[PDB]
């Protein structure tokens, strides 16, 4: 049932990553709308597909997408804020609903793009099984602003495995958060210590993009990036390959070879998020240089609270049992009053490890829905 | 989509601008052997992927990340030549792909010798298995101690669900479902037209469509037809992945003499594997006539009825307009009392409804083997 719809097109198209797109026409169910073309092509666009073409809604409109009601789905909304049909994009405020889940509300693509110094947006969601064979995507211009309108450049609907289970609540002992039936928004997805991974190289056929993590490091010093040897094989064992592609686990960011400096600092990532949501941090690990337990043992903190410390710090081989075996660990945190998530790691002195270091291979951050809502406020410029 | 040239360590490209990459990072099992052939047959269209092979002396498995809900095209390339320190005629092995048996006791040397070709490409369409890994397992025969397995190239390509139902030959108004079937591509023909390389195939599937003349059994090659310059094939709602436009721009017909056409069947014959159900996909497009009841013809498969009597074939009658392409699927179980090892396709004009012409035509032809008990493996041919 997978779809890649470029809205506002009339023939097939393909982007710079060879992904094939088709017109959205046969899936638009209610309302009126016209095709529109952007008046300015930003040089930061990796492709004109699907960004340069849009469908404009000056009144509510609904898509109906056939899906398997028993399955989880990825939903991607592509937005390219430009001048369409002579309208000022600053008047665009609208709501997007996927069945009973609110994804966006008073959403301003123009404001959101300006705050991120970015010409385009991709909003990605993982929707729990609906038990309905139709996914209704409804666009509603705001009733609070006069001249408000909605727009969309591309829509992707991708069936995906149930890759979410439970997550350990940070700072609490033996408290878990269940995400098995949660609706999630992908906030960030990083190949830590490695290059961007395009969707064409993603596993599971999910065409996820994994970005390099360097822009999110806020500690002084970016550590030391590592790469597995030539033809090193990642031994997934019973972990589904859909969790993350092999190239995620073939690279990592570490603190470095000097244990004394490592003991005096935290490797620190920071991320801007929306307040009043619980977030899941999925940390991907794979040891490809060391071989034994108690060689590399490190503490991990999330928002200044403990996620592996004290007498149970992180040790990849301790968790996996053998070098080359990949793994992930899910942690949960409720964020209220700030609006950023900080991830920190530093060596542990517990148990006298051979080295004083820390490492991480990949990172994903998901927002969990609260009463069927994932929509946050627009950022400040 | 993946094109693995087995036994290589660097990326390569063939004669049709297809890029290939080494297979090593997808191989799960160790202690394989890689070898380069010591003789390059001049009939090879390219040294890629044929001239390099991987050899297995024990069961070996490739693990290829896939999307579980997708149907996939799977191609296996074999070049039974001389490799240093190996006897290729000793090779008998099994190939399975996610619980589907593709080959068993397979001898690439014997198969190549019977076909009088130096290389082999086996192509399969694998139904969704709802797993994110395609496990391709090569098992040397446990009947022969010195038997080993080998492979030169592997292709895995996502493909749409291009198969639905098929009309059962010889029975009226009875259908066969192939939506979830595993298929082997047996023949793929551009009827009346030139070879179409994979680079010119539709839907990114890089299928090759071959001219059909070698398979004509009837006395007389009929008359080939070609559409006018820039003739527009109007697919409408038929997916373009079904077949490229040039398939529908050529056809083979019986000819302009309706009196002679009524006295004979235009006949193709194909060698296949006994004890299997086969689907014949007949591709049609009328690019000369414009009205219903102008060309009306009977079609027979294995001397049995597939559109005859009061429901014969009429392209415009099916399509409604010239220039629109289409296909019809017919299914037949071939055993000892149904042709043995052969499929025969026959067409002749119909006398029902008094058509304006007495002719028949066909634009393309694909033959697929359906799996039985998750098995597609047949015996080796006879020298
Ligand atoms: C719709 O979104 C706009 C933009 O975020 C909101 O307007 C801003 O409100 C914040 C906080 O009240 C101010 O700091 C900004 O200066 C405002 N910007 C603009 C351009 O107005 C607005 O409140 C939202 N409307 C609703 C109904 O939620
Ligand atoms: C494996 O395949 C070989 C090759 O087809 C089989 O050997 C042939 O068997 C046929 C039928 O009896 C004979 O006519 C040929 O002379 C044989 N050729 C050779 C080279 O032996 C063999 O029987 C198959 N083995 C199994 C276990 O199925
Ligand atoms: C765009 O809309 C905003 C709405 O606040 C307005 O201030 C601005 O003048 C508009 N720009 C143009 C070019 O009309
Ligand atoms: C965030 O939570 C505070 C505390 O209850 C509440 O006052 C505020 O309205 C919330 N903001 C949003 C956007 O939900
Ligand atoms: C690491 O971060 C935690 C939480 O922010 C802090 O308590 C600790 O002192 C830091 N450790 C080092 C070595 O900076
Ligand atoms: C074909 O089917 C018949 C009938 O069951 C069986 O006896 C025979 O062994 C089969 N032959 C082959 C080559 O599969
Ligand atoms: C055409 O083929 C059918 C099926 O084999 C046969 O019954 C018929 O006699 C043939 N017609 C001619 C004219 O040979």
């Amino acid at each position: 049932q997978d779809l890649a719809l470029s809205c506002g097109t009339s023939e097939a198209s393909a982007d710079q990553d060879k992904k094939k797109w088709e017109p959205d026409t046969k899936f638009l169910k209610t309302g009126n709308s016209i095709h529109a073309t952007a008046t300015y092509q930003d040089p930061s666009l990796l492709s004109t597909v699907p960004y340069m073409t849009a469908r404009i809604f000056t009144a509510p409109a609904t898509y109906e997408i056939p899906i398997k009601g028993d399955k989880r789905h990825l939903l991607r909304l592509y937005f390219y804020p430009s001048t369409y049909t002579g309208l000022n994009i600053s008047n665009s405020y609208f709501t997007v609903e996927a069945n009973d889940v609110t994804l966006l509300s008073n959403f301003s693509a123009a404001i959101t793009c300006q705050a991120l110094t970015q010409a385009y947006l991709v909003k990605e969601y993982s929707l729990a099984p609906t038990d309905k064979d139709v996914l209704s995507i409804k666009f509603t211009p705001s009733d609070k602003y006069r001249d408000a309108f909605a727009f969309i450049n591309g829509i992707e609907v991708i069936q995906m495995p149930e890759l979410f289970d439970t997550a350990a609540l940070v700072g609490f002992t033996d408290q878990t958060m269940d995400a098995k039936t949660a609706n999630l928004q992908s906030m960030f997805r990083l190949n830590v210590g490695g290059q961007d991974i395009p969707g064409s190289q993603d596993s599971g056929g999910l065409t996820r993009t994994w970005y390099n993590d360097a822009p999110y490091i806020f500690s002084a010093g970016l550590g030391v990036t590592l790469q597995a040897s030539n033809n090193f094989r990642i031994n997934y064992q019973n972990m589904p390959v859909s969790i993350a592609p092999a190239d995620i686990y073939k690279t990592a960011r570490s603190q470095g070879p000097n244990g004394d400096i490592n003991l005096k600092s935290n490797l620190t990532w920071m991320f801007q998020i929306d307040k009043n949501f619980t977030y899941i941090l999925r940390l991907h690990f794979c040891e490809f240089q060391l071989s034994k337990i108690n060689q590399k043992v490190f503490n991990i903190y999330i928002n200044n609270r403990t996620a592996q410390a004290d007498t149970t710090p992180a040790d990849i081989i301790g968790w996996t049992g053998e070098k080359g075996i990949p793994m992930y660990k899910d942690y949960a945190i409720y964020v209220d009053a700030g609006e950023e998530i900080t991830l920190q790691m530093t060596p542990s002195t517990f148990g006298q490890p051979e080295y004083y270091d820390s490492s991480l291979n990949g990172l994903e951050i998901f927002k969990m829905d609260t009463m069927k809502n994932l929509a946050g406020p627009n950022p400040e410029p």
